[PDB]
């Protein structure tokens, strides 16, 4: 309504820096197809993007230019189909009706197989249903809504996403794509083959919750290191065992409890004395000594027999196993500290300039102006697109400029460590004491 | 406790950890992240489920448990998946070699020796090494955050 308020909202500025290593303030008018950036797509951006090998995100967020104006563009034609886009908008409530009926059936098979807010009412239809009908039918139910939904779902994250707009080879490789085929592939199993591939949907507790995920990535940071140190103990398991062999054979006594003599020798052969130290030293304990024959004083070899033990519990079960345990606290904190510092960065600092908000302090202009008005990476993704939408025929100074500066490949344009809200106003009142 | 019964005065005890703030921090370095400690809980009780339905397809006759009655000495515990399921979060997770220390002792002439011992190492590095140290080790990760912070 108000003509004001209509061209502030649809006006932007920048600060670009020229050949001469001169700072300059650009005023543009905001391009109508930036209006269909996505709020979700721009968080994202925000909080994914990462430093390069000189500290400045500025790399990754100009080579991610063109995807965001591609996914701009596929917001707008989606825009102009209403049911679609009205599906694609409730990808949370799908993905929740989706978990929650994968929840539902594994309990319902937990707690009856082999057989033959909303969510208490929810509870309360199941229960009346099984009680009714009975359990398959409720199950079949189940599996067919979760089907539906579940195919409703992928519909909805196509759309949303776009990832077709990267390509179908683009998609095949994506693995949140890759995930959701496997999903449905195993509802299907689970409706059709077996029920109880049901069982396998509830791994995606892991995808919906980050916290989950950061735990489980706390141990597959350093799965190499696990590995590695597995593999010592399985080459010192191997080590006792020829010792053993070599030397206690007669010890390896196992009782077992045979189906319808009690007890056998487990070391008649490498493989299998190799086998039952690699067992049972390693879940018990004790270790390897808390399944041999309980030796006695006046034997010979009974000193031998509480070295052999002694040694084995101090290297493998104190050591070795809690090298792993070791490695996952290691990671836990590396994961801390990592986590940490980003957020502090980019909390702390500008994206554009980098700049820390400990420059601005007693000044007419504060950070969040700063980050708000003058460098804001939302409004030189603008400045980017409406670059590369007008026509060459009416380029102004600073815009040929930084059209050659991209024909080039030539970051130098965006300020780095510069404000012209934060240095200028001094700059020029010295500058006007010297004249 | 002065009216009812005595035994309620019990619950006064807790006044301790009102009283200590250090004990309020040892807490605190449990409670912070308790909504971690649950969800690796869940995991565990996933990767049990999944345990048991596979011990209930391949190996239904090792859930053999010794049961002392109150006035035959075995039953078996995996004749439904309900069943099976509990008996393996429980001895499971409360025998530190994992389920393979209640299960039927087998022979190494049974065709089933190989699938048994893959059966208890996995179980065993999986819940055991790694999923319970799970959460001692977010236990240790809140505590050098809050000595941090
Ligand atoms: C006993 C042994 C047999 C049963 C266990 C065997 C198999 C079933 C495994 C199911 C695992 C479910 C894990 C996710 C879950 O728990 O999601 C509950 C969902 C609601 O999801 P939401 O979107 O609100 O998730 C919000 C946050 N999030 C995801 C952390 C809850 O459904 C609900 O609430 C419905 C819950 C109804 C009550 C069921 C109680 C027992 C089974 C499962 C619940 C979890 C374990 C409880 C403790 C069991 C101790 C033995
Ligand atoms: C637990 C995983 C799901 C297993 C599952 O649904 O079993 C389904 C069938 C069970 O029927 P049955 O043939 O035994 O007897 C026929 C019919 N009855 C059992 C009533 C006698 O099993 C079979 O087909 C038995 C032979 C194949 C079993 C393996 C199925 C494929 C595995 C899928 C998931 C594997 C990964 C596990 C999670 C970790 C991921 C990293
Ligand atoms: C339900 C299970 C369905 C069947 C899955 C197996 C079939 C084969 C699939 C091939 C691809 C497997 C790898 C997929 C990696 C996907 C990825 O890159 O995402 C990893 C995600 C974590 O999600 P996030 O934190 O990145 O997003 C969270 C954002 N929020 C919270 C808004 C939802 O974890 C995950 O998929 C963890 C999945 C663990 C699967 C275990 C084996 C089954
Ligand atoms: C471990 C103990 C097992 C616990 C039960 C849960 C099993 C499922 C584990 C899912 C792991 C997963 O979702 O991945 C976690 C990390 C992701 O790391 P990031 O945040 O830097 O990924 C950046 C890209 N973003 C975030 C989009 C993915 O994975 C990686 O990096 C490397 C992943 C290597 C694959 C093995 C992971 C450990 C589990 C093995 C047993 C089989 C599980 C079946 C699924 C295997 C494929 C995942
Ligand atoms: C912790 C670090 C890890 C491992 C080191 C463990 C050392 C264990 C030593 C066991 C010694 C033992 O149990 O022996 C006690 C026996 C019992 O005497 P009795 O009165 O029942 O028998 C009558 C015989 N009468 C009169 C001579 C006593 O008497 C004896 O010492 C009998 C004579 C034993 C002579 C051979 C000793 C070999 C032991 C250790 C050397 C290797 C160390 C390797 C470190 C790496
Ligand atoms: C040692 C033999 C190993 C036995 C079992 C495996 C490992 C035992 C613990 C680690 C020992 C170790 O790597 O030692 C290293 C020390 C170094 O010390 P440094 O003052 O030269 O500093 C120099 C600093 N740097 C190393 C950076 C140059 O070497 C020394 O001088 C220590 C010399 C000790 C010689 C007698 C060894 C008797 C073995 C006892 C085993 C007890 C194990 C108990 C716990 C585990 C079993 C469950
Ligand atoms: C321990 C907690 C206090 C329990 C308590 O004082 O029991 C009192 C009564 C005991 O008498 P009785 O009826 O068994 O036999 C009647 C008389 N006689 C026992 C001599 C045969 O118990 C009863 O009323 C028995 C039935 C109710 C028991 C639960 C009492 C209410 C619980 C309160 C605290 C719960 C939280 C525990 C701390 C964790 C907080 C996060
Ligand atoms: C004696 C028990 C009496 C019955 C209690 C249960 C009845 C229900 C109560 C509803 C409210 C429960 C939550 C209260 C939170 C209070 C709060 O906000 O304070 C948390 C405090 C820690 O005290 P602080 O370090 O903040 O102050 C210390 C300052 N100084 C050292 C000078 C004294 O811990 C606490 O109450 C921890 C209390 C733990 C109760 C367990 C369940 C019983
Ligand atoms: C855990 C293992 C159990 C050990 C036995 C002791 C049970 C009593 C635990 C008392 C916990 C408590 O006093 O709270 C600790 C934290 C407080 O955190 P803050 O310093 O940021 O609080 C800022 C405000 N300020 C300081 C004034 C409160 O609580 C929170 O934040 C979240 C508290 C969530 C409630 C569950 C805590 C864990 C225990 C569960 C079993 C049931 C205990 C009954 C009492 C439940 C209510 C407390
Ligand atoms: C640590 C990582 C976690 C798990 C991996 C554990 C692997 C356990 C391997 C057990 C092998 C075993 O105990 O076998 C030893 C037996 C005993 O031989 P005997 O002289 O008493 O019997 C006479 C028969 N004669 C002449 C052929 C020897 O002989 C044999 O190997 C008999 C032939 C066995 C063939 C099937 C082997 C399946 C095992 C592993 C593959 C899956 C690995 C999954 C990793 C994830
Ligand atoms: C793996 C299957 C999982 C088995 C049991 C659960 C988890 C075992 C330990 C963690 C394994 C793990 O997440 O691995 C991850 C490594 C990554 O290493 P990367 O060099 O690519 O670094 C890439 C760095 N990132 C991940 C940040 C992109 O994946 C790899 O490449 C490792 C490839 C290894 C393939 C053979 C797997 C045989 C499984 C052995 C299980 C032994 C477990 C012993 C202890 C636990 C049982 C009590
Ligand atoms: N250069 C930057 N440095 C730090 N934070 C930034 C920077 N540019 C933008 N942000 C932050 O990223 C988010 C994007 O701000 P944006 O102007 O898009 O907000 P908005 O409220 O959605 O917009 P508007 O109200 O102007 O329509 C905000 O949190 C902003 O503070
Ligand atoms: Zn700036």
């Amino acid at each position: 309504e108000d003509p004001l308020a209509y061209y502030e909202n649809h006006t932007s500025q920048i600060e670009i820096v020229r050949q001469d290593r001169s700072m300059e303030q650009i005023v543009f008018p905001v391009p109508g197809i930036c209006q269909f950036l996505t709020e979700e797509t721009k968080h994202r951006l925000f909080t994914t993007t990462e430093q390069d090998e000189q500290g400045s995100k500025v790399s990754d967020f100009f080579d991610q230019s063109s995807f965001l104006h591609n996914e701009m563009e596929w917001q707008r034609k989606l825009r102009s189909m209403p049911l679609i886009y009205w599906f694609s908008r409730r990808m949370t409530l799908w993905g929740s009706i989706s978990f929650n009926l994968a929840v539902f059936i594994n309990i319902i098979i937990a707690f009856f197989y082999p057989y033959m807010s909303i969510r208490p009412l929810i509870v309360a239809l199941i229960l009346r249903s099984i009680y009714y009908l009975g359990i398959g039918p409720t199950l079949n139910i189940l599996g067919a809504l979760n089907l539906t939904n579940k195919i409703v779902f992928v519909v909805s994250f196509v759309g949303n996403r776009g990832t077709f707009i990267r390509g179908y080879k683009a998609m095949v490789m994506d693995m949140e794509f890759l995930y959701h085929v496997g999903y449905i592939l195993t509802s299907v199993l689970g409706l059709f083959a077996h029920e109880l591939f049901y069982s396998i949907l509830l791994f995606d507790l892991i995808y919906r919750e980050e916290t989950l995920f950061n735990v489980i990535k706390s141990v597959t940071r350093n799965g190499r290191s696990i590995l590695l140190t597995a593999l010592l103990a399985l080459i010192l398991v191997y080590l006792f065992s020829i010792v053993g062999f070599l030397f206690l054979k007669d010890d390896f006594i196992l009782e077992v409890d045979r189906l319808p003599d009690s007890t056998e020798r487990a070391c008649d052969t490498l493989l299998m004395c190799i086998v039952t130290v690699m067992n049972h030293g390693l879940r018990n304990g004790g270790g390897v000594g808390d399944i041999l024959r309980k030796p006695s004083k006046d034997e010979s070899l009974f000193p031998a027999r509480v070295v052999y033990d002694l040694l084995f519990f101090f290297i493998v079960i104190i050591i070795v196993l809690n090298l792993i345990f070791g490695v996952i606290i290691d990671t836990f904190a590396d994961l801390r500290s990592e986590k940490q510092k980003k957020e502090e960065i980019l909390k702390t600092t500008c994206f554009i300039c980098g700049l820390e908000r400990d420059k601005f302090d007693n000044k007419t202009v504060s950070f969040e102006e700063h980050i708000k008005l003058e460098h804001n990476m939302w409004n030189y993704l603008y400045f980017i697109v409406l670059v590369r939408v007008k026509n060459k025929t009416d380029y102004t100074g600073p815009e040929s400029y930084v059209a050659q500066m991209i024909k080039n490949k030539n970051l130098d344009w965006f300020p780095r460590m510069r404000a012209m809200s934060l240095v200028s106003n001094e700059g020029e009142g010295e500058q006007n004491e010297i004249r």
